[PDB]
């Protein structure tokens, strides 16, 4: 299912689905998986971000850097 | 665990609860399923907690690595 | 629309395009990119750099380190 | 302990009782079984201080690096 | 006036200009850049540190260290 | 040309190390290395120049460091 | 000071009073007598400043790189 030495997998087993990406310092994003590298950077289609728990805007198209990634789940 | 191999703890966790503690003071608690050298991995069943207080609940979570503070099994 | 293991052909489709920035300590920037690299280093030209919505300043041309973006939205 | 390298300090300490302290003013206490040279550690009947008090016991415990500021032999 | 996979080079089409460094904390100087290498590090002549559009500080020779660079504009 | 002879020069003597933070160690220096880690004893802890702790050993990381003061 | 070479900067203010701001606005003031590619440097008579005011002297202080905004010579 993950390969227990892949944890990117994880984000393979769900291209072109709605995600959950939690950012550092309470950002967070909801959009449709479209692409992502080692480094965890990720591309999300029909995404809206929000701030604090409250959606502040949505974006047709969001490139996300790794660095600032949290946690995503599926 | 050989005391070279801190990580070998992780691979004796695979597949059973762990406690994961972010930075920032932010806590998860899962079942570990996944981890690179990184420390990059992946829980199943997890629950986010907030001072003893579950805010969140995921089916299944990847963690990156460089937020992580510990993990107990 | 981009490859699913190269996250940064999202910038690729964009180049010449409008695009949004968002800074580390939510600075934030709109301009036309012209350049960029792995580390996501960029060029903007027509550069506006915002603050609720206002533009508090225009830079002809400008060049942004990776390092700071948060996330780029074309 | 080799003037060269420091982390031996750490070699001397395996199996030993240590006290581990992290950025953000937390705090660590148990036995070491294992390291790298990122510093990455593990555990044993771990304990975690605040204010010399113990809050909890987490048993076997994986710290990451990065995050520590001394070790305590 | 810089390729699209060379966004530093628009260090290079700066050098013996002036130009406009912005560093994180909100921080400004403006001098003419001298030297730069692929780190950002640079070294401005005439600097000047700004704040409110006022000069704080004339700090002539001054090697900035590319890590706490935001961004960098003629 | 390389400022961690300073360091070298200074071994098995006591010298202030500053923190990231405010926080500041004096012990006799013993060991470090490249990435500055260092290794103390006779190690002493304080904040407003009162001493608030002691450690016979301690090992500090070096990427915490913020300068050292022999 | 050659236009791929910001480090020589620094070169030519050998044994010069130099500026030092670091992470965190603290300053500091003192001879330069050396330094490496990472920027890490040592300084005679330093002093630190606050606000513009002295805070501490010190005889000989060796500075990290990576905690460092600028050097002004």
């Amino acid at each position: 299912r993950v390969n227990v030495q892949r944890p990117l997998d994880a984000l393979g087993n769900s291209l072109n689905s709605p995600v959950i990406i939690k950012l550092k310092g309470d950002r967070e994003f909801r959009g449709v998986l479209k692409s992502f590298d080692l480094h965890m950077n990720l591309v999300l289609n029909d995404a809206e971000e929000l701030e604090d728990g409250e959606v502040t805007r949505r974006l047709g198209t969001v490139l996300i850097r790794g660095d600032n990634i949290v946690y995503i789940s599926p």
